[PDB]
């Protein structure tokens, strides 16, 4: 039930989604075909759901990590973009999008975690993760708190899982080793327990969100937030002095954000097939495309060659690819999927006590690696 | 035609028939029921001809991939296992086993080829189809080879015609399309043409069959083969160096070997369904069972959640449940079976030369087809 003649466009909530309407209409300008932009809640679930049954986006957007499954379900067409446009995007990025050997999506932008602080509140920022319970109980006294991040998604929690040695799939031998997992090895354990301990002092709370953290950064309750390229544009609107710079260490070892290159797939269903290619490759991704998406909410390092001056002007960028040579890439491998829903389950568990940091770990490397997980991926891969 | 009190149960010969006739001997001196194995030739043949006369076994083992045309011709029960059983195994397998909405018969094991190399004579096994020749090329030199697997079954070869974009009949929505068959596309013809030229520069011959390349290999004659878990045991006792792993790429995508699971289906003409029911979930269908066979012939991995155990710490289904993962699970639909007869004749021919790969493509195309579909379309005058 995919209209056919015009483009429709799937792509987070927290990016910049007028933006790239503002890229569908010059598209519509030039070939009158109507782009109509759209950002569903759990879109990355939708999209699989809907893309089983022949229906969904034309184009969907979403970091790189979940379109293997997306692949593997057959759900996404192969790109061909010429030598000549690959010459165009960084080596790195294609990779980021190649599945089984063949390319499944067009990346976009190199996204990765980093500190941001209040510079009114807190002029030097702290450079380890173990000074902040001190940090948080001086500014409890002026009425403010240290610290405020989504805990509900373990993507903003894994810098610091992963800081002493947590990992998600081992790669040996140019492979992700689907049964080596690190969620459960010592650094893992220390990382998280150091993250139940700020919840125990309540220096942080359980149910702290995106919303909530977000909003307190962003009216001055709290020196400091965990976000990415997408969150800097709301604070620009507060008028909070903001900086951005290295995520803090852990036991002296750096913290490890997950490197997620945002990717445009193409739906296996889609009729519009030459129409999505012609507006990613002669639209989305060019300077003026990205830099029209950029000023709504600024991408990361994008993966376009060209954009490269034009990042120079920004320090924030400078202190993304920092904490992303310090992070580890996104693995894109079915078993992602299990992977995040298991270790979301485990964060959140130890948050909120249900379960001990031991336990809540060990369920994770169970339900991310195990006979009844492949088991579900043969059939997963069957339909999805 | 079908003797009650007894159960008869077929398997084919390459399976641990020897290992499950041993979980009928702990049936026998619980009950009385004199057990009886038996793996004829031919056996997914001749059990729909029997049967249909209301002939043959109480109970027949095959891959899954024949079961739903047993199904459609009234030769199996259906099965009627409770919440509690169906509960004992994993999900994933009794999908494999279900035909219009019921199930047909019992899972046992998840099948995947894997290659199989010699340690000693090549440490590293190659990561792609495509440095085979020069491989092979360097073995030769030392009067060795690189590579041998059985050419007489389409099955072997599947994984490597299927690698660049063939596949038997497109799963959309929820359903198999008979009529989008995929034997004929360029991807098929890219494999199978990469398999034709192996055999045109002497690296393999046409006339390589099951028997032929595994005593080569169990002989240390050839550093590879492609073969499945069923058989690791012989290779045991060869005391060859061996390891199992990733089949290599092909054009940079990963070979894609079917996905077999292994059934057990109980015949529609047997008197003797009740005991057949009880053999299979409490004799066979247990860790004590499963493993009487697997320690004659490893099966795979195994469909009892239980028996997950052993399979962990064994990396051979390590390899076979990565190759499962790359490859494709068999339609169980009716015609496969002619699929089955046209893609082994196409494999055959494009091999021996007999056809080009195109040609002889076409017509394995044309003859895995419907010929209902066929003679309705001649009804359009
Ligand atoms: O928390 C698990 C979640 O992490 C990543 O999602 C990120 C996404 O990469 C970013 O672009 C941004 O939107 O924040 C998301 C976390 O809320 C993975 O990409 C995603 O698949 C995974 O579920
Ligand atoms: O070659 C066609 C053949 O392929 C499969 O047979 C496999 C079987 O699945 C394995 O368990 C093992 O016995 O090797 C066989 C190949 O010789 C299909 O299951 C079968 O129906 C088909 O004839």
């Amino acid at each position: 039930k995919i209209e056919e003649g015009k483009l429709v466009i799937w792509i987070n909530g927290d990016k910049g989604y007028n933006g790239l309407a503002e890229v569908g209409k010059k598209f519509e300008k030039d070939t009158g075909i109507k782009v109509t932009v759209e950002h569903p809640d759990k879109l990355e679930e939708k999209f699989p759901q809907v893309a089983a049954t022949g229906d969904g986006p034309d184009i969907i957007f979403w970091a790189h990590d979940r379109f293997g499954g997306y692949a593997q379900s057959g759900l996404l067409a192969e790109i061909t973009p010429d030598k000549a446009f690959q010459d165009k995007l960084y080596p790195f990025t294609w990779d980021a999008v190649r599945y089984n050997g063949k390319l499944i999506a067009y990346p976009i932008a190199v996204e990765a975690l980093s500190l941001i602080y209040n510079k009114d509140l807190l002029p030097n920022p702290p450079k380890t993760w173990e000074e902040i319970p001190a940090l948080d109980k001086e500014l409890k006294a002026k009425g403010k708190s240290a610290l405020m991040f989504n805990l509900q998604e373990p993507y903003f929690t894994w810098p610091l899982i992963a800081a002493d040695g947590g990992y998600a799939f081992k790669y040996e031998n140019g492979k992700y080793d689907i049964k080596d997992v690190g969620v459960d090895n010592a650094g893992a354990k220390a990382g998280l327990t150091f993250l139940v301990d700020l919840i125990k002092n309540k220096h942080m709370n359980a149910d702290t969100d995106y919303s909530i953290a977000e909003a307190a950064f962003n009216k001055g309750e709290t020196a400091m937030t965990i976000n990415g390229p997408w969150a800097w544009s709301n604070i620009d609107t507060s008028k909070v002095n903001y900086g951005v710079t290295v995520l803090p260490t852990f036991k002296g070892q750096p913290s490890k954000p997950f490197v997620g290159v945002l990717s445009a797939g193409i739906n296996a269903a889609s009729p519009n097939k030459e129409l999505a290619k012609e507006f990613l490759e002669n639209y989305l991704l060019t300077d003026e495309g990205l830099e029209a998406v950029n000023k709504d909410k600024p991408l990361g390092a994008v993966a376009l060659k060209s954009y490269e001056e034009e990042l120079a002007k920004d320090p924030r960028i400078a202190a993304t690819m920092e904490n992303a040579q310090k992070g580890e890439i996104m693995p894109n491998i079915p078993q992602m999927s299990a992977f995040w829903y298991a270790v979301r389950t485990a964060v959140i568990n130890a948050a909120s006590g249900r379960q001990t940091v031991d336990e809540a770990l060990k369920d994770a490397q169970t339900n991310s690696s195990s006979m009844d997980v492949f088991m579900k991926g043969l059939s997963k891969a069957k339909e999805g």
